[PDB]
């Protein structure tokens, strides 16, 4: 088995079905005590929770699902009827994520899409019936942050006030994306310093609020 399967089995055996908080706690315990993994983690996850609660988004897009940690974290705070779409290129991870969300009781709130973000984003409107997005969580691969931001704009998926929240802008770092949003009048940007998941290493999140064309 893989590390990702081990994390899923740990949750299934150490959390309560239907209890998203217990799922997060189990993942964080496994990843602290047994095997590190690239979940957003609790430190940065607390900042994400504060953002989600501020904005109460009705439609969230996540780029990069992995094992479902961030999807559980965000979906547990959504209001009735609000929805998360998450894109994941790795089919094994997509299957873990679906199972993780089912265990957590959040499957009615989330649609896990299996493919590359750059291929799926242009299909959101016609195929997935999206008008505009309220929030985007960027957490897939550093070199895709800038091109997929520009693609979201091209496709008419951002509106005035859409919140982009980007992980890992310090480690590994996303210098092109940061330079771009911080220099563009189309974004209002805030940096939230924190720590790399499970590590005493500085990292951070960037919030970039779209201001229209
Ligand atoms: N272009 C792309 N489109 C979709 N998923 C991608 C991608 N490039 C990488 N990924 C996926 O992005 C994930 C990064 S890890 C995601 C962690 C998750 N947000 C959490 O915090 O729990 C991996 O599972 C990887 O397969
Ligand atoms: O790619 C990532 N996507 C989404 N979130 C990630 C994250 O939160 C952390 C890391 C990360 C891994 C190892 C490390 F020492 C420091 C940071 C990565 C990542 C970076 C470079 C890599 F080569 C492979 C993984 C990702
Ligand atoms: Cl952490
Ligand atoms: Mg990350």
């Amino acid at each position: 088995d893989t590390k990702e399967q081990r994390i899923l089995r740990y949750v299934q055996q150490n959390a309560k079905p239907g209890d998203p908080q217990s799922v997060l706690e189990a993942i964080d315990t496994y990843c602290t005590q047994k095997e590190w993994a690239m979940n957003v983690g609790d430190a940065k996850g607390q900042i994400m929770d504060a953002v989600i609660r501020e904005y109460s988004p009705s439609l969230v897009l996540e780029l990069g699902a992995y094992c479902g940690y961030s999807a559980v974290r965000m979906a547990r705070l959504l209001q009735p009827g609000a929805r998360l779409l998450t894109m994941e290129i790795n089919p094994d991870c997509a299957a873990i994520t679906q199972q993780m969300l089912n265990f957590a009781g959040l499957q009615d709130k989330v649609t896990i899409l299996n493919g590359a973000s750059q291929d799926l984003i242009p299909q959101l409107k016609k195929k997935y019936d999206v008008d505009t997005l309220d929030m985007v969580f960027l957490d897939h691969w550093k070199d895709r942050y800038l091109p997929d931001t520009l693609l979201l704009e091209k496709c008419g998926l951002l509106r005035k006030g859409t919140v982009l929240l980007a992980d890992n802008v310090i480690v590994p770092g996303t210098p092109d994306f940061l330079a771009y949003v911080r220099g563009s009048s189309s974004f209002e940007c805030t940096h939230y310093s924190s720590y790399l998941e499970y590590m005493k290493v500085v990292d951070g999140l960037e919030k970039a609020i779209y201001q229209g064309p």
